[PDB]
């Protein structure tokens, strides 16, 4: 019984200031503490960080605050032959190096209905946006940018939710940047340009103009941050998959290796 670790982000990547280290196993880990002790993270400049498990197969490590731009990170997952509990052994090691890019923080403020992109503190874009309508609102919180798609079909049935049901949907969109595993995206919405900056019309996604969505796709990278503030929604879950920063540091740091 072997289990293979997979580390994100990829070796040689540049990622945003929000990117956690992720170590994800292809089997449930019975002894989380054993996995944690086998994983060594080196930072330059050196920063404290801590492990927190999103579920039984994936642990994350990050610092208290967003990474400092230019930080170099080395991840040594020394799991080959290590007993991860219930007679499961690590199949191999993984060794990954990556670097933190520029500080890119985009804030969507429902009081202004503008998505402002700041690069190292400077506004580079101000994008009118239309967010989730009151019945399906966009959650407030900190979102980590994930994958991007030039065109993607978003079908609720991907999440076990029938399309012709209350929480259902089926649409195709261009220039989509993923910001939660729950299915929140920044994307092109030419049909809501009138409403962008004025009225929330979406199902939760951040609708922007075709040009702004393409800009986002081209220039915002994995690990950059989107913050949503002042909506009528709740808070993005800490264990979403891209919601890691919504867990306060004191809780994160304490971890969940015994849970
Ligand atoms: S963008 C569609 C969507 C539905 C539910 C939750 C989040 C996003």
């Amino acid at each position: 019984h072997l289990t293979m670790p997979y580390v994100m982000p990829g070796d040689g990547e540049v990622v945003g200031v929000g990117e956690p280290v992720a170590i994800r196993f292809d089997e449930n880990i019975a002894d989380r503490g054993a996995a944690e002790k086998a994983i060594k993270i080196t930072t330059n400049p050196p920063v404290e960080g801590a492990f927190y498990w999103l579920n039984n197969r994936e642990v994350r490590w990050r610092p208290e605050h967003f990474w400092k731009p230019g930080t170099a990170v080395d991840v040594a997952v020394n799991t080959y032959g290590v007993d991860l509990g219930e007679g499961m052994f690590g199949e191999d090691n993984v060794q990954t190096h990556f670097t933190i890019g520029d500080e890119v923080i985009a804030t969507a403020d429902d009081n202004t209905k503008i998505l402002t992109v700041r690069v190292n503190g400077e506004v580079v874009k101000s994008m009118p946006t239309s967010m989730g309508k009151d019945s399906t609102p966009t959650a407030n919180g900190i979102y980590i940018v994930g994958s991007r798609y030039k065109h993607i079909i978003m079908d609720s049935s991907t999440y076990g939710v029938p399309v012709n049901s209350p929480n259902g949907y089926r649409t195709d969109v261009d220039w989509a940047t993923q910001i939660s595993y729950s299915g929140v995206f920044v994307h092109s919405a030419p049909w809501s340009v009138g409403a962008q900056g004025h009225t929330n019309t979406s199902h939760g996604c951040l609708n922007v103009s075709p040009s702004n969505a393409q800009w986002f796709y081209d220039h915002v990278k994995r690990g950059d941050i989107v913050e949503v503030v002042n909506t009528v929604g709740g808070t993005l879950p800490g264990i979403d998959g891209l919601g890691d920063w919504n867990i306060p540091w004191d809780q994160w740091r304490a971890g969940n290796a015994k849970a």
